[PDB]
């Protein structure tokens, strides 16, 4: 069933290791195309990783259901299908797949949708985690009352990283919502650092797809 994600970022929090949600991607809107074994690099990121954001993204991420169905057999470390979810249903398939959470961004949802798509998460017993990118997410999320935000650094627009902006919105969120930062995250030098603003989790992935041996110095 459902593995928290946040718990387990919560219990690296408290075992010191860093809690760094591992992603895999074969293709994306921003990095190049690196073709990897979704079971091969489980398999070696269940081994650091506090959890693996998957994405069932056909077209521009170029994942599978299957793909998040098979990575979810293969470990036991929480799974998140990260996809666009805008319907109840993909928070079923999500469940009914592997994800032990799923990804809600603010954005493309009206407050209404990702209210009531919280809701019926937590129905299932998972937690999404919800991506804010300005101070109009945050505030959206915190209306809400999110338990697991995800500030993204990268806009989906425009693809720009604006990492000021995504700390600003660390400093406005509460210390009992689990924080994971997400997008830019290229050294451990940033993890210490968002690290001591309170971020407890980071979401990486282009960079692990790349060299997934990465890790291993992030979770220093």
């Amino acid at each position: 069933p459902i593995i928290s994600l946040n718990e387990r970022i919560l219990e690296f929090n408290k075992r010191n290791i860093t809690a760094i949600i591992a992603e895999y991607k074969r293709k994306s809107p921003s990095g190049l195309d690196v073709e990897r074994d979704p079971i091969e690099y489980s398999k070696f990121m269940e081994r650091y990783a506090v959890g693996l954001s998957i994405l069932t993204e056909e077209k521009y991420f170029n994942g599978s259901y299957e793909t998040l169905r098979k990575i979810a057999s293969s470990v036991s470390i929480p799974i998140l299908m990260k996809d666009f979810i805008v319907k109840e249903s993909q928070i079923d398939d999500a469940y009914n797949l592997g994800a032990d959470t799923v990804l809600l961004i603010v954005k493309i949802l009206t407050e209404r949708e990702l209210e009531s798509l919280l809701e019926y998460a937590r129905s299932y017993g998972m937690e999404p985690l919800i991506e804010i990118n300005d101070e109009n997410d945050l505030d959206i999320a915190l209306r809400i009352g999110a338990r697991f935000i995800g500030i993204n650094s990268r806009d989906l627009e425009t693809l720009e990283i604006n990492k000021e902006n995504q700390r600003k919105l660390i400093s406005m969120i509460p210390s009992n919502v689990v924080k994971v930062a997400e997008s830019g995250i290229s050294e451990r030098n940033e993890i210490e650092e968002l690290r001591k603003l309170g971020v407890n989790a980071f979401l990486i992935g282009s960079s692990l797809m790349r060299n997934p041996e990465k890790i291993k110095e992030f979770i220093l």
